[PDB]
């Protein structure tokens, strides 16, 4: 219940030799917290978790911490494939003060179900407490789960929220119809209204760290019975969202945010290649329009 | 498209009755246009995917055009799916949908051999050219059609001279709204109905749907309370949709749809064409409740 | 399976020749049941996806099939493909296919609506009554069909009683492998000219192909370098085969093969059935090149 | 330059004790048995061996020891990818400070990246190799990625590449792939359409099922040189028979399973969350085991 409402999937920033750039982590974690965002899920996907080590991602869940911890809502994003791995992670958020945890269903090998259940379970059983966040994510892993198991994975004890991230929503209503308390995150960002709308009670997202009152706008909107509201707010979320996809989403956000004077040096890890110097006027652009927004 | 204004709305998916003998059932057709109309439906699609249309030959679909709107004429609006595979046969139909005074014309994208989208856009052209003057639903279904289109593909589309419209069979919502961003006037009709207040604030402003043929006024009902920011009652209709859906899909559509218009005493026969099975025995108390709950309500 | 051993075979899948005003061309059908007999063909597989079955209406297809019992019927073996999205419809082509007396009957697993299993058998049961002693290809083409069936679908599906014979237009050749296994006297034919030689090895014991109207011989070439245990010229002649798909695949398979028949003087207009375009111009060069091309190497 | 590459390469199983550690004592003695098998070389840290539930100090021990037991006396390929380049960069140049004599890396996963993108993770990994020929992949089922053929004839020519390990049932494109580079070393990695594979063009394989039955997998190679179609063939379906089971086990687990009931590996487990063996596959684990020795 507390669990409830917009978080941002914080970006990971980078120094020019792609370590951990501890001012500008400090200062997009700020740049968050002055949005009125409801949270921070850190070292999600979106925090390119997957191309940093365990300690790497273990330092940002401290510098986090550090920074945020009782201002806002926490989650600690801890999935790895290894459930090992994962549940140090789970162990070190426990440790840091964080408010909850969540894991991406296990990828790359083919695991059954029932393997995902016991990879969940054992990373609550590190948890200590801290509740779990769920993933249904049939597209990046690629996994594909039906509608028994998804109440079987959302009411498994332990579990506080389900992570829905699907365009699926028939699925939505579904799960809302069965789960009338379970704490429901929003998942696709260029959905959100139409999310909320078949179901989801929040959302979890990248672009919400350059655009997050645009999705409070949308929650107040919906919220107010003010539809043309909503809707005129999603075309500008999807409007910025066309370009994100054209220059790669996390590079394209973190050089907006290089332009708001947030992150010093915009930089994904290797393989992620730069922003295509070609859109770099349209991104300043952006960034100036959205400082002009506040 | 600000000419197409008059098909904005909610349009059933009219099923077509057979009886036992698999024989077009054309009393049960003419009750159960009727019986959309007492519903207050804003028109009608005629022969679609959900009319079996592909189990139909082309004089079978020809004299269902001619009785609907024999029957429906001047009192809802009237869209004759005439899509076939074939261009040719598709303007057989697009000219006989014409000569029974029909309102518009609609084609799926023709399946199973893999066409190039350039012969896609001159399929359709040669459609709204025999359909002599009359506006033109397009496609996407991807999932029974295995068609995948990208957004200038689909603008293309929409805006070739004659398109009144989009029919859109897609659960993507993001895409919706970037349809709609791109064409405010366009006639915009959301295809999956257990999506449909969702579809509607993506941007679509009505929808085409085989459940509207037994519950057409909640559809109805979620256009007013989204046009009156009521997203409680939006959001009720839905569910209580979304609920028939669920039980429409363990029973099979077509045929859940046809047995509750059975038991309501709309359709004589709820059979769909071979090889479609029919409904599992074990399903018919749920439908006959059904059928008695929706007539109550 | 036992009952259909003489089905075993290379057998052209069928194209369709159609005139100016999108008619039927009924004199270059002939000019084409001819000029496959002469490639040593062990037969005709009759009114297929290949022959363009599904732009065609009821009619038309019986015209097609009632020809080709004309010219060849005792000759080289006749399978109609019957398949329609409706089962009456498919039952009427089929009781028509025994009428003209072809030796097989066939149907591809019916598409767009999502049908189940047991209305697949079904379907399959409902034909083969109507076929009335001929036997049945159950016709599997996952890429087109949209039709999805497991290993234990397709067991059920080439033992149900009158199926003698599976078409696997598949690449999948562990699955190709497994139905022998499970099926060792089922007529099991390659349907994926381009992996041929590769499908052989896996389990096909022969054939369907669009590509063996033009170039036939070459096929029956690689069953006979494989039988003489000759790795060397197999692997050549399939080389040879997918170097001639990699340009029937870019210019359009139905229409390539129809033009290069339409400058060997057998077809008169090289065009498909709307949607179906005609071919880029800027390929007539190679279609005409290669034309010539394999009458060299032929006769 | 290519050929000393060409051949039967089996994909190394890492195994493990009941507390998941590196069981080195085990991995030692797989090594062993795969050379004795008559194996041309070792696959090491591959998807195959549990790489992606491995620390990067984990593989490269793993890679010390097989360098140890197996340099000089067989081909050894390091699989070095990991979705980081950086990652994948150290353990590039952990395989050459260990002897290998090829490395290779996956095309990385997860985050969507581009062909361009792909490409310099691979020049990246191939200047840490200092040497190292690598070898590519063209994977369509495992990664998401969804190479076309002019794609593949830019990564196969790559300066430094000397091999595309070709993880796809499409023997249409392993035939254009042999006809546009008739010298290249070409590795069948369906081990179930190995034969036909062959046919296509391919000129060698990589494989997990190699660890029990590479002999057999040799043993086609053989067969369809001399032209004997029919034994080629008869021992596709041995394989297949074995992999069908393996497919309803498990096929990690399943293999460790077989090895252990042939007293090579000590504890049969895949690291969490894979789980173990269902115990009714065991009677049938157990037999496959005892009917392998048999055959030797
Ligand atoms: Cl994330
Ligand atoms: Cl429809
Ligand atoms: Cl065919
Ligand atoms: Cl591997």
């Amino acid at each position: 219940t507390n669990l409830r409402g917009v978080m941002a999937a914080l970006l990971t920033p980078f120094d020019q030799q792609q370590a951990l750039d501890k001012a500008s982590l400090r200062r997009l974690v700020q740049f968050n917290i002055q949005q009125g965002i409801d949270g921070l899920y850190v070292g999600g996907s979106t925090g390119e978790a997957f191309v940093q080590s365990l300690s790497e991602r273990e330092q940002v869940l401290e510098i986090v911490a550090e920074e945020a911890k009782g201002k806002i809502k926490l989650i600690a994003h801890v999935g790895c494939v290894s459930t090992a791995e994962s549940q140090q992670l789970a162990a070190s958020a426990k440790r840091y003060g964080f408010d909850a945890v969540s894991a991406v269903t296990p990828f790359y090998y083919p695991f059954s179900f029932e393997e995902h259940c016991d990879h969940y379970r054992a990373i609550i059983d590190s948890a200590d407490g801290l509740p779990m966040v769920v993933y249904n994510i049939p597209a990046l892993s690629g996994v594909k789960l039906t509608l028994d198991q998804i109440n079987t994975l959302v009411t498994l004890p332990g579990v506080g929220a389900l992570k829905q991230t699907s365009g699926d929503l028939y699925q939505m209503e579904q799960i809302r119809r069965e789960h009338p308390d379970l704490v429901l995150y929003n998942g696709y960002d260029n959905i959100f209204a139409s999310g909320l709308l078949a179901g989801a009670d929040g959302g979890i997202g990248s672009t919400y760290n350059i655009m997050g009152w645009r999705y409070q706008g949308i929650v107040k909107a919906l919220k107010e019975g003010d539809i043309q509201t909503a809707q005129k707010l999603q075309t500008e979320c999807n409007k910025v969202i066309d370009l994100l996809i054209k220059t790669g989403v996390f590079r394209g956000l973190k050089t907006v945010l290089h332009y708001m004077d947030v992150v010093s040096v915009p930089l994904c890890r290797k393989p992620f290649g730069p922003v295509d110097e070609k859109y770099l006027p349209e991104l300043k652009a952006l960034a100036q329009q959205l400082m002009q927004e506040r």
